């Protein structure tokens, strides 16, 4: 029997929030034992700056570029799933669940999807037997007029709404809700566990704005609000460990702990995590927006409590899930994901590039130790003036720029293992300079010589394609009536 | 027997510098053991922002403000031991092992003194009964006319300078140093192990500007130059809890790891570390200037692989060593240094201020979670125009600023628990803001008033009191024609 699969993908939470990572508060003390019982990657990475893009990226093994999940409306945008998208993941994109059951594994996603809405997205479309959670993020509350309440399903129908059947109290910071997704995870894992083999995507988001926790949690952080729902979420994680001891599966289980993207710092303090050492944060290709915590566990197998500097990628956990599971990916299309099976069962290292994209650009990339930024950007000096800083208390010269930036001829390269916050590029006439940008602009063009970019998903935008009315609205008596409008572009970054 | 002591005192490393810190290469094995074989300090800091000032406090357990290690020239100035300074540690502190010999310890210096160059303030005048290191840094090389090149000593007189005797290559970062300093420890140890309780203090230099490694070590770090060091001191510290080990007398030593302040990051990136999450460097009195990586050692005594989130104070070693001898501190002055025999022991915690001196200024105190700011300061104007940044890469807005700022009526409070950055100044209309205010005003105002500064020993330069003659020169045939000066006030 193949070994069961257990995805723990985080929502915003950065390089810098595992105690075992650096936290001066060392508030996680069941992550930090999880790190300590299996493998820590100080070099992991996410595929994009945001939510969506680097969700489809995990669970296609490929970059935003090929699965679609970017927009084409301006360069360098990011762009995600919000309530009002026409597109979602194609049905022409292979799904890691989908897959899975080539080697009969049971497969189920708690909490977010983020990969479109609508019913043809439906991720019991796409390769999940069973769902807990919500297309979407869980803003709000909305007045059901202007938007409606965003739904959480059951599997196929809607089980309520947030701020509804699903209270999330902004005031004081309650939800229930990681505990929901907790029971979501221990139910499932005893159900197959000794029946089939089994593939756990547990997407929680609780550490997205804005950030809540049950009251058992509220008030017992260092590090306020944020810190509450790390707190819990980490006991959660220590529980979900302890079930697969208990049941005498956890030789037989695979388990990886990731984030999707980095600290989202415009919510900072409060309510946003740390990238630790690293330049600012999520909706940024610096490595405090992409670079991410990374723990592999798997007893008798993967050797405790060692650290791999491989540069890994959150498109590797496609790709080594499909090897766990004795699979083969996709043979007719480009395959990002690389198999890490060697480098967690053997120590081996492999030289492989991360590429950064933001929207249709890609903006940077990384071999060994060396990073070239191609373009960079933070925000626009209109959005920065509004108060929206992705890098507070941090200023690059020439570097941190709200002007989107053209170094194509003369890519910023750093030495990370030296300069990890990006903070001294390296002289333009040094050797080393030029060796690192030979090597990396020789593997860039490369990748953009045999890419065809998919169409993009995420241009258009519909008043009348949100959650008015979805499938099991009618007999909780909750659809609501749509708004008249027409498809047109989406407004991004705004 | 007493239990020995070692303490390893790091010159500019940074809360960021240890992997088990969160470096990122991961590069300190040994140190990350000792970590997990004992005690962590996440919220552990220096007495302050330099050298000098932050070794007078340790081997003192008194702020620098007590213990005369600060200038008057000028408001809130940085100021230590060069070699052409007149003063140094006075007579009338009493050092840790001077308090120490009552109890049958024997000890010894290895590495960076900077107390005092001159022959009243040798280490063997104040309670050390060993010494191989220098006075001074290990900057040159000097054209011996303008000044002399820093001697190195053992015991009582030179055995050579640097740049000479003791060769450091700047092109290649090259020196033996660190070796010998490691073979130096090794060898006072297996002399001491089973005839007298020892104290070792340990305090190299090679991440001190400009930095060095021996050779096997050097282009082995993904850190650069400043990695190769801190590797090598690594390995150093591995090969002496092996030998406290081997002996069989690590479950009757307690050694304590920790550094003397902040990364130097104007040296940054390849001469320099790193603070972490925290805010600027050396220099200055923000976390990333005094905050310290702190591990403490003692098999059998204290708990392997825990973490406390005690504030510690470098201070706390010269009260925690004398408890250790079963001693009490001395009686007829101040002393800032807490004993941490029940934190380390007992897992206990104490409600303790930190305060945070530049110069003769209180600039900042952290209570609990709360840090209140009276002053800010990074540098001047005129020096930041010339290129001098102890904050490369970071700005925050009407706190690290360029001016000497006086917050005194209304301090500038973070939560360092949610902020450690100190990015976000707390709302001075928030009832968390007047609370913080009363009870660290209070804790500052019951200093204050019980405080009478000492005399500043820092002041006064003269270009004659330079290393020309140190005793020793003689015989070695290294005596150096002084210049003609007089004694001035020094230029901070
Ligand atoms: C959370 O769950 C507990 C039961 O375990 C219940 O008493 C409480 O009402 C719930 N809170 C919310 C906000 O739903
Ligand atoms: C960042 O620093 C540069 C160089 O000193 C300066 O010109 C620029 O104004 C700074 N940017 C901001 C937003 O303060
Ligand atoms: C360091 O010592 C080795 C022998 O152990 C010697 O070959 C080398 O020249 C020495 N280097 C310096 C700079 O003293
Ligand atoms: C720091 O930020 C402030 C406020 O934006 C600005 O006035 C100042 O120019 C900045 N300083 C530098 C060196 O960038
Ligand atoms: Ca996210
Ligand atoms: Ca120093």
């Amino acid at each position: 029997q193949p070994p069961n699969i257990l995805l723990l993908l985080m929502d915003d939470m950065g390089w810098g929030d595992l105690g075992v990572y650096g936290e001066p508060s060392r508030e996680t003390p069941n992550l930090d034992r999880m790190a300590a019982e299996g493998l820590l990657f100080p070099n992991f990475y996410s595929a994009n700056p945001l939510a969506s893009p680097s969700r489809a990226a995990l669970l296609t093994g490929r970059l935003p570029i090929r699965n679609g999940f970017y927009t084409t409306n301006a360069h360098a945008r990011n762009a995600y799933t919000p309530q009002e998208i026409v597109g979602g993941i194609p049905d022409s994109e292979q799904l890691l669940p989908e897959l899975l059951k080539k080697a009969g594994y049971v497969s189920k996603i708690v909490g977010k999807w983020h990969l479109g809405h609508r019913p043809q997205f439906h991720p019991l479309k796409h390769g999940f037997d069973e769902w807990f959670g919500s297309p979407n993020c869980h803003f709000g509350p909305y007045d059901n007029k202007a938007r409606p309440n965003i739904p959480v399903y059951r599997d196929w129908e809607m089980v309520g709404r947030y701020y509804e059947e699903f209270p999330i109290n902004l005031k004081t910071g309650e939800a229930n809700l990681t505990q929901i997704y907790l029971q979501e995870a221990l139910d499932f894992i005893k159900r197959q566990a000794r029946h089939h083999p089994f593939f756990l995507y547990w997407a929680v988001d609780a550490t997205h704005a804005p950030v809540y926790a049950s009251k058992p949690f509220l008030g017992t952080s260092q590090r306020g609000r944020y810190g509450d729902a790390v707190r819990e979420i980490d006991d959660s994680i220590g529980k979900i460990l302890e079930l697969l001891q208990d049941l005498h599966v956890a030789d037989n289980t695979f388990v990886f702990f990731t984030s999707d993207n980095g600290a989202a710092l415009i919510s900072a303090p409060e309510q946003g995590g740390s990238n630790g050492p690293f330049l600012c944060g999520k909706q940024t290709t610096f490595e405090g927006g992409m670079r991410e915590p990374a723990l592999a566990w798997w007893p008798g197998h993967v050797t405790a409590g060692q650290v791999s500097h491989q540069l890994g990628s959150i498109m590797d956990l496609f790709t080594t899930s499909l090897a766990l599971a004795g699979l083969t990916p996709p043979s007719d299309r480009a395959i990002d994901g690389l198999n890490l099976l060697p480098t967690l069962l053997q120590g081996r290292l492999m030289d492989r590039p991360i590429f950064y994209y933001r929207g249709d650009t890609l903006m940077a990339a990384t071999l060994g130790q060396h990073k070239a930024h191609f373009w960079t950007w933070t925000n626009s000096w209109e959005n920065f003036r509004q108060g929206i800083d992705f890098c507070p208390g941090q200023n690059v010269s020439g570097v941190t720029t709200h002007n989107l930036e053209d170094h194509t001829k003369l890519p910023l390269i750093f030495h990370l293992g030296r300069d990890p916050g990006e903070r001294f590029p390296l002289s333009f006439a040094s050797a080393e300079y030029q060796e690192a940008l030979s090597r990396i602009t020789s593997v860039v063009q490369q990748h953009q010589e045999a890419l065809v970019p998919a169409q993009p998903q995420l241009n258009v935008c519909n008043w009348a394609v949100m959650n008015w009315a979805p499938p099991g609205c009618e007999k909780l008596g909750k659809c609501l009536t749509p708004p008249e409008s027409i498809p047109k572009k989406c407004l991004w970054s705004h």
